[PDB]
């Protein structure tokens, strides 16, 4: 757990992930001036920490599944205005451009996917809800369980997702599975 200097990128809003507990988390990116991660904080106090354009220090992060999680005993430090860290443009928005479908649902490997997609269809189908989401590259199926059955996304919206499992398939018919730690924010079209 290498100290990492880094400035905010973006931020979901805290959320519960497990309902029985209550337990809480958010989703932020963060980049150093050569790279990006994916961090997962366990701990909300430090939502304010995680602003956007702030830059911080972290160490003693645990590395799961290449994300970075925050928890209690993490350390996050302001680090000093007297920083002035160069962030390329180009990195930036590295890390918000979305995977194409083609590419996912033709995977051979499993990952964790954040990215916009337009919706095409929706089937609900008892506790699973089956939404087929579409680009220029063709088309695949984005499949929810739990909290995440409530949201309310319909054809032609567009759903943001983070920490998505793709879950390789045999006919070029990988999906994308909401895992534990998975976030939707419907953008209304």
């Amino acid at each position: 757990s290498d100290l990492k200097e880094v400035m905010v990128l973006n931020a979901t809003e805290s959320f519960v992930y497990e309902p029985k507990e209550q337990k809480k988390m958010f989703h932020a990116t963060v980049a150093t001036e050569n790279e990006v991660f994916r961090v997962k904080v366990f701990n909300i106090d430090l939502k304010e920490k995680f602003t956007p354009k702030k830059i911080i220090a972290i160490a003693n992060y645990v590395c799961r599944n290449g994300f970075l999680e925050v928890y209690p005993f993490t350390l996050v430090a302001d680090v000093n205005a007297d920083r002035n860290m160069e962030i390329p443009a180009g990195l930036i928005a590295s890390a918000s451009v979305t995977p194409k479908i083609n590419q996912l649902c033709s995977q051979t490997k499993g990952s964790f996917v954040n990215g916009v997609f337009e919706v095409h269809k929706k089937n609900v189908r008892g506790e699973f809800t089956y939404y087929e989401i579409q680009d220029a590259t063709g088309k695949m199926e984005v499949v929810v369980h739990g909290r995440l059955t409530t949201i309310n996304c319909e054809e032609g919206d567009k759903l943001k997702l983070t920490c998505f499992e793709l879950a390789p398939k045999s006919g070029n018919t990988g999906e994308l599975r909401s895992v534990i730690h998975s976030h939707i924010k419907v953008i209304k079209t």
